[PDB]
Formats: C-alpha cells, structure tokens, sequence
C-alpha cells in the first residue's frame, strides 16, 4: 500500500507506465473555481505559513531546518547543507509564485516544522521522439502531438520533515496544500526528482562522482582507497596522483560568463537542449538568473574566440555536512549544471570544468547521467555511485524514457 499516492493522478505500476504511448494528463480536467480557497485543515499546535523569502530570517528559518533534516546518504555519512544564498536563488527565479513555498510551523513558538516548494519551470514534455515514430507507423501522430508546446507547470523541491515529526503522515498533508495552492494559480502538472522510489518514475539514472581531492574524500569516508592501490606503495600518493588536474584551463580564451553573454548562451543552450524529450526553456531572465555567476552559490564558464561565445559550462555549490567526523566538517561539493559545446569535444568542455571547481577548492563533482553526461564519464574518470535519481510527473501520463533523454536539471 501506498495509502497517500494511490489517492493521487500519477501511474501506479511499472506494468502501466510501460504500456503508455502519448504524453497527457492524468486527471479530469478541471478550473480555479473547484479549488478550495481556503488553506487545507491541520492539527490545531500548527499552522500553515508562507515563508518571504526576501527576508534574511525567513530563508535561514528554512536554512535551519534542511541543513538539519533535509536530505542524508543511505549510510546517514552525509547531510546537504544548502547555503543561505543558495535558497535564495532556486527559490526566488524569474516571476515566481511566492505562493507556492508552503511551511508548516507550531503555532506556540513558531519552530519552523516541514517545508515544501514549488517554482515555475516552462518545460518541454510532450510524446518522447521513439514514440513519435511509432504514431505515424499507425497514424496516430496528431493525438501524439496534442501537448507538444512547453507548458507552464510546478517544479517541487524540498520536501522536508523535522526529524521529530517523521512517520507521523505530514508529508502527504503539505503535499495537498502544495497542489491546491498551485491548482488555485491554474496549474495542472509538476515535475520531482526523489532518491527513493514512488509511483511511477519516467526516468532513473546514476549517480556520478569525480575526485577532485581524494585525501579528504578518504578522509571522512566518502571513497575508500580501492581494494588495488594496497599492492601499491604509498597508497595515497598513487591516489593523489591518478586524479590530479591542470592548475589551469586548457582552453584558451575561457572566462566567466557576463551579462552581455545571456542571449548567446540562451541559444547554443536551447539548440542543444531541444534535442531532448524532456527539457526547460529559459527566456533571458531566466538565464541570467540561473546561469550568470553567483559567489559560492553558481559557476558558469563560456568559451569565447573572435568576440564569439561558442562553449558554455556551469556548475552550482551544495556542501554536505560530514555527519560523524571531529577532523572535517563540511564536504565541498560541485554539482555539474547546464553546459552546451559546438566547437570542441564535450569531454574537453567539461575537463576545464573539473580544473575550475579544483582550483576554487572543491572536493568532488557530482553528477546525474542525464545530458550527454554519460559520454565523459570514462575519460575524465567519473564512478558510478549507490542509488538513482528517479524523475516523477504529477497528473501526467508519460512513457519511461532513458535518462540521456532527460535535459532538466534539478537543483
Ligand atoms: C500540480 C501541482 C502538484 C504539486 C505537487 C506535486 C507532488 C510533489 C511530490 C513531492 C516531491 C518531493 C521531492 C523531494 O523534495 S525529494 C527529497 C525528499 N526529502 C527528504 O528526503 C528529506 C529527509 N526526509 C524527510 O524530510 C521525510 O522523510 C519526508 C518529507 C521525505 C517524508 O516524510 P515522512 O518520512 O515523515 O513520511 P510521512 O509519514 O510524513 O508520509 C508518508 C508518505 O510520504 C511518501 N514519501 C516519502 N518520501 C517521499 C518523497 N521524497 N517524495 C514524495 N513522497 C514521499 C511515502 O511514500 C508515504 O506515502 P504512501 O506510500 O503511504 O502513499
Ligand atoms: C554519497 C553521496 O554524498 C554526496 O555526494 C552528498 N550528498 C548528501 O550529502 C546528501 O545525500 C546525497 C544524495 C544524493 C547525492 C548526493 C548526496
């Protein structure tokens, strides 16, 4: 049983979401006016709050809360630990609904509980390409076709219950009022990622790791030296010295990107994001909001010759709090974001990625094989870790897709 999700509009089965052909909703149609307006009832020691994340105390309310209780490691070895100036910006992008950050607090002192929220994402989610022959080999290709322009829809975040509340059946609640406040604002759809398992994912790939400093890494646990570099002398020099990198870019004529960059690289990105079944579209703003460099928070390198941006690379900061370890707090984490390359092989792209996160001192680069990110994995030596990123409609019917057919990065 799932006694929550089976009340829900998403496929129950693997047996189900196999045998989908065409994108489309789950639900029946419906409209603003049967939405309840009034909040969704809860326990009478809490109540519902709309957090302003434009307020230093609110954000750092939520800070707390995840930085504590968000999400661990199966071992329980590692915790993220989303900086402040992190919250702000995968929150706060382009024309979003303040609305739709729902919190649950105690109404006596006001400790903040549970937290999930929700953003706008403009993404592309009609019928998958493979699909799309199919339907004209049996002439179905205009009910194929139906929901092919990008639509206007939810991307939910960080869910999170306090330590202390868990099992107590508070997440399906906050999960309600997050699709009653996002209905009320004529919303249908959302799209989720989750390290576990729920009905019924659409897509699931790897986690992948690249050392960028192996000594802390096996210092608090997070690699192991390989059963092999035993046979070896001085295990961690050999370590050290396989996953050593360039002090400097090797691709001349890289530098941050600008402001004068973001239709450039709103372009040679949408280009190569269009060539993926599931995918955003960003207008300027929204490249420039999740793209132009941010300090500690997101990272984003062009390549540029003849006064011409062909190249992009971005990457985005989570630390993790290092949960056992006195030696080491803090796990500095680079996560690999959008790129796109016209004029070099993607592997040369992303080498230079890893140079820069090394240099600026992070530990580790961290990945999801979505993109074409599984076609550097073996050349800039990236492994394979534990679980899956599974990725999850609401209220929309979809067939499973590989996860190179997947193009939306989830923060
Ligand atoms: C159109 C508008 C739609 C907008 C909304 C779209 C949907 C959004 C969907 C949300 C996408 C979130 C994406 C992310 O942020 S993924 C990250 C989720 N967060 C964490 O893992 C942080 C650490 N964990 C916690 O805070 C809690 O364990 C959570 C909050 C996860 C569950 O709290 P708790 O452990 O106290 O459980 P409960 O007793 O209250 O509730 C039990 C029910 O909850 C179902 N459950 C467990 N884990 C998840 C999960 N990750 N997504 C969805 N559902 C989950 C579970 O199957 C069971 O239901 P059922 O099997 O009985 O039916
Ligand atoms: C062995 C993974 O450790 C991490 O890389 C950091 N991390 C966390 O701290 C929280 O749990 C995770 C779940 C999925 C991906 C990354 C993380």
């Amino acid at each position: 049983a799932h006694a929550f999700w089976s009340t829900q509009p998403v496929p129950q089965t693997e047996d189900e979401t196999e045998k989908i052909v065409f994108a489309g909703p789950m639900d029946e149609p419906k409209t603003v006016a049967d939405i309840p307006e009034e909040p969704y009832p809860i326990a009478s020691t809490f109540e519902w709050w709309t957090p302003n994340m434009e307020a230093a105390d609110d954000i750092h309310a939520i800070y707390e809360l995840l930085r504590d209780n968000y999400v661990e490691d199966d071992d329980s070895m590692f915790r993220f630990n989303y900086s402040e100036e992190f919250l702000q910006w995968a929150l706060c992008p382009p024309n979003y609904i303040p609305d739709w950050h729902v919190a649950v607090r105690r109404k006596a002192d006001k400790k903040l509980l549970a937290f999930i929220a929700g953003v706008p994402v403009t993404l592309r989610m009609g019928t998958p390409k493979y699909m799309k022959v199919k339907a004209q080999e049996k002439g179905e290709g205009e009910e194929a076709a139906k929901y092919d322009e990008p639509r206007h829809i939810c991307e939910i975040n960080f869910l999170c219950v306090h330590k202390q509340l868990r099992e107590k059946r508070l997440a399906p609640i906050l999960i309600k009022e997050a699709t009653r406040r996002v209905n009320r604002t004529n919303v249908w759809q959302a799209v989720y990622t989750a390290g576990v398992l729920l009905p019924t994912p659409y897509a699931s790939g790897q986690y992948f790791h690249r050392s960028l400093n192996p000594e802390k890494l096996v210092e608090i646990r997070f690699s192991g030296i390989p059963a092999q570099y035993q046979k070896f002398q001085n295990p961690m020099a050999m370590l050290k010295r396989n996953y050593q990198l360039p002090s400097a870019p090797k691709n001349s004529g890289l530098r941050e990107m600008k402001p004068s960059d973001v239709p450039q690289v709103r372009r040679i990105l949408m280009n190569y994001l269009d060539s993926f079944d599931v995918g955003p579209v960003f207008s300027d703003a929204e490249i420039s909001h999740y793209l132009l460099p941010r300090d500690g928070v997101v990272f984003t390198y062009v390549v540029e010759n003849d006064k011409k941006v062909t190249d992009f690379f971005s990457f985005y900061r989570i630390p993790s709090t290092v949960i056992g370890n006195s030696n080491y707090n803090l796990l500095n984490a680079a996560y690999v974001h959008y790129y796109a390359a016209t004029s070099i092989p993607l592997h040369q792209l992303i080498l230079d990625l890893l140079i820069v996160a090394h240099s600026r001192g992070f530990d580790v680069c961290n990945m999801v094989e979505i993109l074409d990110n599984r076609s550097f994995v073996e050349q800039l030596k990236f492994g394979a870790g534990d679980g899956h990123l599974r990725y999850y409609f609401y209220n929309w019917a979809y067939p499973k897709i590989k996860p190179s057919q997947v193009a939306l990065v989830m923060l």
